[PDB]
């Protein structure tokens, strides 16, 4: 039974196979089906968009009760606000106008992204026939709307990627101009150019559609040769688009940050901490263990608040749960995660096609300097000497200062907080990038500076590693693959060197500076791991330094505050319990226990065949799987920083419990 | 042959002989002799001169309820009967001090085959001895013991000699007669005696007669250190056990009980504070503001026993002690056993064994039907109770429109077995089983390295041997073969049992085990104590219990420092343990280059340093020492931030 049982091993193996993550993958599909996949998503992504607007609908049309509060709808309120189609009223009657408002624009989306699933389905199969005109068209040559591509196109499709970015850029115009008549036919606001004013996003939008369509024809004419080996390879120019979205999405969020609470946005992001929410989850009306309510009602039995029906979501106060802040950190924070997910899969991505050309030896043919000036090996180490050297000379320096005035608020080894670093702050340059600037800030830019330099080291090793490194020239060995997990034990062991495994290495580490940010924009005390815990000297930080803020608490004391919230809540609790229980899972396949696992796998099997032929007449084989630890350590990353950022939402939906009252010293 | 040239082999019992073993453990009660030494002198409140003594310890804590039991250390409020017991402490210090040098000369001596002694000018033999002159002579017919299984005899009786000398000792320097009722101190006299008896005529049986239970013992060390550490691990489990029904019996009252009524006051506790501008002279503050006003500045403030539960925490400190230990050393017993069972795999001594202890697991065929019943029965219990945990955690956070009702609140341990509690429920049945289900889970990693420890059902039908102990794995061959080795068996069953060495701190810290969340301001949490009649207070749920325990280790500033460094050890376990090994090893010559590029660009002179990486089995062994010591290096702050279980339920918030 040895060979039946090896063909399973076998059919389980850590050699090139075809996985079921691995189907939409851009070898094999041509440029059309990009197209086709692309379109079909946004028709999703438009039926998605449609149920965030029927889920924010507090009273219905009718006038009957809607839907409860829910943060998807949430984190979009400001933005409907803004443009007209949600208004904060307490008025019932302009609850139940905006209620018809959203619903249309629901409807709407319904239909429009109906019309791109459509579009996506003939694309796909390349099936692309008018069916009111019986003739079909060419993806090569094609006139693009008739008359329209004839005046600025000349009647020319782009044959290559390197073309079509002056179309592209032309249909971005189009975009742009398209939703500048819409906010002033349908939403009614004038392109008024001063920039207080939702008017200002009308006035741009025609400037940009200016800007682009000018750009979109010198790019049709002069189309840009910078990166052409790109034009070869579809995997070779989403990598760099994706290194390039996700810098413009880190850009987003930190833009977002900075103006969601200016003066200007007040109307739409601080105007809600003046509003009572009824969040799904959060503590209902509690009733008594004898506790029936019959077509009387309240007989023989008792209920709490008793303002409110049994089992009945009860409100909360904007003002306190900070609402305005917990919106605003929600949607910095998905559009920095994301940014950053983004450049490690570009970087990956990208690699997967640098593994590609060093196998094939087209290595060598590039002529860009984007690859020339990063064939030398020597040329290699020095950048990569360089990164280490200066996420070292950063994290020692930054983490030094930290433990440092750890040390002097515990009062450990008789020093007290001031001999700590609470007089070192951003300098005057800089001090306008801060509100009331503190050691906090000059911490929190060093950990960054500390936690990209570290996460780039995975990235510096994809981009210059994938194939050969100094070490396995040296020791003779070629990395044929993106996803082998080790060669053996040999050498010592020489596991996680492929670049996937230096992708998983990018993700965990970059776990630090994705946790200085949620830590940063939730006003916790970044320059001490305990501040206002109880003791010698935490509380003595307000003080010390003259802060006009006072800080949630430290990194140690902000898990004890943060989850008081957390706690009272029977949903908050509950993702806290699954995003742990996720989180460990991952322990079991990232350890280096791989082959302990089939070995108990065989016994499992075992038994069962042993079981069920004792016990019953029939034969159980079910020859129980195990992962390989590539496909551990995919599963392992996924739980792992999935169930690490499943809880950093509790952190920031908890409430923002920063305030503006200095605590005195405790003396 | 796989090298045995680390640092932490050097003491290896393949590298000693039976002279030096012994020469090894007496240089080490010696040195036992001189750290209780100082347990004793740190233990001195006042000194005999009258200069105020030692702030509170918890080396000296964990002791003081013996010392005042065998009257060496008194709880007396006034200082005049506090100055004598500094007095005696010194004595018994001191007394530790020069005994232990014996011993430790005694070690010396052992250790380096010279046994001449100035006085009697000549040189004693280690392969036969009279043994004590005459008295042996009587006993051993003029001879000592020739092997192990010889050994047992005199080893017998040794133990016989002592006891009856620790009960001379209680009468004549400690004044407890032999008075036979369990209920006192002089009780310990009486059976101190009785044991003597016992083991005296237990050795002279095993002398005449040489005991032939696993004869294959005798011929390798290492095979009989290990049957006596899986011994000496379950034995300190059952001290841990006893010792908890022990000391919070009614007749310890006076010693473990006592404790609450005292104001201690432990080094790193909270202190008198001051403000920013204090300048403190001689006699008296100026221009400074102090907080309390009543003790000198920088002066540790008292602490209430009663409010800490100090009789319950230091019961807690010796019971979990003798449990961590005692579960290390089965776990090494089978580890150091399974060592051995591959050498005689590999030189093939194994099927020629006549003993039932090798005999009985010769056949492959029961091998997998024993470790199949070791998994079997931990997956049938290891989710019957994981189940009822759940569905009470789901039950009382009212998810899935259910209610505390329904939870598994009316299942508590059966009448025969509720004398075993002093308040029977729930919280008693699950934890019952999770003890069954966290022994048979790390029984299966044990179980491998007792069977596994060569060639495995897989590896026979893989075609593979496994030459070492700690080889970490065979390459990526067959989709990977990590974690194969009895080393690495033995670091799943390390941190398989944290588990069960967890239920164990949560259950003895008066935890809920019964439910996730137990006592959390939500809709069921807090109607526990009174859905299931609860007589005692539970402090928190298995989640809630990090919120409420830390509450005091906050307010600490050494609780506090121990939490962080317990945390950041622990995650640097991380690095070693997962499958990075490789990278490392690249990343290392990234740094050995670079540093050598900056020396040579920077100074004239190039110097390097070729940056080194630990192997797998060699991180597989920094990452369990990393995970288990920050698991429990903080598993300490649970048990000495305080007992905070109360006798008084709650009612339903309702
Ligand atoms: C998560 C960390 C990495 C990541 C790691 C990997 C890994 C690991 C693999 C891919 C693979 C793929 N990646 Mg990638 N990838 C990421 C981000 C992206 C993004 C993006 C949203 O910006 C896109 C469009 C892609 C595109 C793609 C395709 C070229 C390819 C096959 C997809 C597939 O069949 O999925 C599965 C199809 C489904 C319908 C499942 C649901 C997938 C949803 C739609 C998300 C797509 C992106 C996601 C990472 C795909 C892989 C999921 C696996 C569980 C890892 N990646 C980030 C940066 N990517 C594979 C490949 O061939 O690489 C050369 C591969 O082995
Ligand atoms: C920690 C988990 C395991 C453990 C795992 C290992 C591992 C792993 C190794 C040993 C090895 C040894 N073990 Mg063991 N061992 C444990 C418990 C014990 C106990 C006990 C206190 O009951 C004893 C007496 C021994 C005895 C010994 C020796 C036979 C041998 C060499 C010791 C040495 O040089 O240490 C180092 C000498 C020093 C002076 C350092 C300080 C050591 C102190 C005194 C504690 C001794 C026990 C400790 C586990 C030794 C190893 C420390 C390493 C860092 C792992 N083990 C528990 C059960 N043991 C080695 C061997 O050859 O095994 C065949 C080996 O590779
Ligand atoms: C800002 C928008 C993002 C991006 C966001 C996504 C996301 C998110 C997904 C895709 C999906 C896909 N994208 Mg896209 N896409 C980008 C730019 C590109 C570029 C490029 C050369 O610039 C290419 C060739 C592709 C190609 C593709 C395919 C891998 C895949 C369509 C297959 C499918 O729908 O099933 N994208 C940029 C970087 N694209 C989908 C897919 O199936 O991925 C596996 C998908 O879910
Ligand atoms: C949102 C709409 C999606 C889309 C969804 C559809 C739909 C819907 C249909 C097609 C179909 C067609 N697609 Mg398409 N497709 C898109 C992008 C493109 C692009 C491109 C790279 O820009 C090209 C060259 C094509 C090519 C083609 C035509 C050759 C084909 C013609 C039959 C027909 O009914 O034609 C009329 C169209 C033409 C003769 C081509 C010239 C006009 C433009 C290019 C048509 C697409 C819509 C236009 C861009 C929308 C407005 C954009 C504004 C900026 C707001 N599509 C756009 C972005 N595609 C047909 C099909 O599959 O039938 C089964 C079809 O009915
Ligand atoms: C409670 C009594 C424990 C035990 C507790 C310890 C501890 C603890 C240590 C040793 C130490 C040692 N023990 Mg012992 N020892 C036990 C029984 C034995 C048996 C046996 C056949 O039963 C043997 C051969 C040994 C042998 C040894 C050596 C491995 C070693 C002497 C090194 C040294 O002193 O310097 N022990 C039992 C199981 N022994 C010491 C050592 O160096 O270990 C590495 C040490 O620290
Ligand atoms: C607590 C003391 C330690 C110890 C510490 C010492 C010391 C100290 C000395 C020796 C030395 C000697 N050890 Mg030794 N050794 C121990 C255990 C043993 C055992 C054993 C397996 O029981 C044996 C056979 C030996 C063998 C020997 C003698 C042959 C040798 C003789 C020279 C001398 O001065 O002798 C007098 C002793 C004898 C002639 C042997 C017969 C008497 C017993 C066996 C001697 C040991 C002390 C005795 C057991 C203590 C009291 C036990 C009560 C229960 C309290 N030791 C005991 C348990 N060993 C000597 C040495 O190394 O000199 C450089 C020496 O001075
Ligand atoms: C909850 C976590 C968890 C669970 C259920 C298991 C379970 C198991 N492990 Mg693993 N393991 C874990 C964590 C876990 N491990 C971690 C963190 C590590 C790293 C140290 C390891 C390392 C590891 C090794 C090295 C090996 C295993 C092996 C095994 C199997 C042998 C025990 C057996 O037969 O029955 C045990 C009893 C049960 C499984 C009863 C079921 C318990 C519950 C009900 C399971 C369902 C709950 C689950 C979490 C649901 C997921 C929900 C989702 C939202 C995440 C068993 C399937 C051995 C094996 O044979 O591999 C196949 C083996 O060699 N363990
Ligand atoms: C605090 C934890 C910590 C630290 C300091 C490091 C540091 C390092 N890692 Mg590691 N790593 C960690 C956790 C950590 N890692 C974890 C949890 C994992 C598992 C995901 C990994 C996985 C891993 C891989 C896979 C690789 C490394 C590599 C590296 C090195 C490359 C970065 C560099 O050159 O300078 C970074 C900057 C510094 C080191 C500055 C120093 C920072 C402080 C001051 C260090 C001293 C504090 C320390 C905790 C003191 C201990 C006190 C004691 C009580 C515990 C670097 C030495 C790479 C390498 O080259 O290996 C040699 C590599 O391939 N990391
Ligand atoms: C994968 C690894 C990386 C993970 C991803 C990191 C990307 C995020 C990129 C950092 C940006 C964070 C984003 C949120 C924006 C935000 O916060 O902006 C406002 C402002 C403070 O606002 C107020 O915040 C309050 C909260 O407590 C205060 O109380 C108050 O006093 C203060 O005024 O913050 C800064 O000025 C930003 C500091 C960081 C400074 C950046 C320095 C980096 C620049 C130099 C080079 C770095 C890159 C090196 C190469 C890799
Ligand atoms: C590591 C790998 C595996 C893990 C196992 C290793 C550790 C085991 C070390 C024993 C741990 C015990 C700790 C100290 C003993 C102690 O507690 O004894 C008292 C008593 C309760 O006392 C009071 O405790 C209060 C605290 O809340 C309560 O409130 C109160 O109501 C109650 O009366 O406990 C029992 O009766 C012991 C329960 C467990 C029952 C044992 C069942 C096991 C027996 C069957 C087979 C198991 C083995 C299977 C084979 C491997
Ligand atoms: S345990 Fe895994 S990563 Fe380590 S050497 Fe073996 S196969 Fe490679
Ligand atoms: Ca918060
Ligand atoms: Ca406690």
């Amino acid at each position: 039974d040895a060979a039946k049982m090896r063909r399973f091993l076998f059919q389980r193996t850590e050699t090139r196979s075809t996985k079921w993550y691995q189907i939409f993958d851009t070898e094999k599909l041509d440029d059309e089906q990009v197209v086709g996949g692309h379109l079909a998503l946004l028709g999703v992504l438009g039926f998605i968009m449609g149920i965030y607007y029927i889920s924010g609908i507090q009273v219905f049309p009718w006038g009957a009760p809607g839907f409860h509060d829910n943060w998807f709808y949430l984190t979009i309120k400001p933005r409907m606000v803004s443009l007209g189609i949600d208004t904060y009223s307490t008025k019932t009657a302009d609850l139940e106008a905006a209620g018809a408002r959203l619903l249309g624009w629901a409807a709407f989306h319904f239909l429009v992204g109906s019309v791109l699933i459509f579009g996506g389905w003939r694309h796909w199969t390349h099936n692309l026939t008018n069916p009111f005109t019986g003739r079909c068209g060419n993806f090569r040559d094609f006139r693009f709307l008739g008359k329209f591509g004839d005046v600025v196109f000349n009647g020319t499709s782009a044959k290559s990627y390197k073309e079509a970015l002056g179309p592209h850029a032309v249909y971005m115009s189009l975009l742009f101009l398209g939703w500048g008549i819409v906010m002033w036919a349908i939403l009614g606001f004038a392109p008024i150019p001063d920039f207080q004013t939702i008017n200002s996003e009308t006035f741009m939008s025609f400037v940009f559609a200016v800007i682009f369509f000018a750009l979109g024809i010198y790019w049709w004419n002069n189309p840009p040769n910078a990166a052409i080996h790109l034009n070869d390879d579809m995997k070779a120019a989403f990598s760099v688009h994706l290194t390039a979205i996700g810098y413009i999405n880190i850009a987003l969020g930190c833009i977002a940050f900075v103006a969601f609470q200016q003066p200007s946005f007040a109307p739409y992001y601080k105007e809600l901490d003046k509003l009572v929410f009824y969040l799904y989850g959060e503590p209902f009306n509690r009733v008594s263990f004898n506790f029936v309510e019959q077509g009387g009602k309240v007989i023989s039995g008792a209920k709490e608040f008793a303002d409110f029906p049994a089992y009945a979501i009860l409100p909360k106060s904007g003002e306190a749960f900070g609402m305005a802040r917990v919106v605003t950190n929600l949607i910095v924070f998905n559009h920095i995660i994301c940014g950053v997910l983004y450049v490690f899969a570009g970087v990956y991505h990208g690699g997967q096609y640098l593994l590609k050309i060093q196998l094939n030896g087209m290595y060598n043919q590039i002529k860009s300097i984007w690859i020339t000036k990063g064939r030398d090996q020597e040329v290699q180490v020095k950048i990569l000497g360089t990164v280490m050297a200066l996420c070292f000379a950063t994290m020692l320096s930054v983490y030094a200062v930290i433990v440092w005035n750890t040390i002097c608020e515990l009062n450990i080894f008789g020093t007290n907080i001031t001999m700590s670093f609470y007089w070192l702050k951003p300098l005057p340059i800089f001090q306008w990038m801060f509100a009331d600037p503190s050691i906090n800030d000059w911490v929190m830019a060093h950990v960054i500076t500390a936690g990209s330099l570290f996460s780039l080291i995975a990235l510096v090793r994809i981009a210059f590693f994938a194939h050969t490194s100094p070490l396995w020239d040296d020791l003779g060995l070629k990395k044929n693959s993106y996803s082998f997990p080790c060669l053996g034990p040999v050498y010592g062991g020489t596991c996680g060197v492929s670049i996937q495994d230096q992708l998983w290495f990018a993700m965990l580490w970059g776990i630090k500076g994705l946790s200085a940010v949620c830590w940063y924009i939730d006003g916790a005390w970044i320059a001490s791991m305990m501040y206002g815990v109880p003791a010698a000297d935490a509380k003595a930080w307000d003080s010390i330094a003259h802060l006009h803020h006072h800080y949630t608490s430290g990194i140690f004391y902000y898990f004890w505050t943060e989850t008081v919230t957390i706690f009272s809540s029977s949903h908050l609790s509950t993702i806290l319990m699954i995003g742990h229980l996720v989180w460990f899972i991952s322990f079991a396949v990232w350890f280096e226990d791989r082959g302990s696992r089939l070995e108990g796998a065989d016994i499992q099997t075992r038994t069962i065949r042993w079981l069920g032929k004792k016990f019953l007449n029939r034969d159980v084989n079910f020859r129980f799987p195990v992962l390989t630890i590539s496909d551990s350590k995919l599963a392992g990353t996924f739980l792992y920083f999935g169930g690490t950022f499943m809880l950093v939402f509790l952190f920031l939906a908890n409430g923002f419990y920063q305030t503006n009252s200095p605590l005195p010293p405790p003396v």
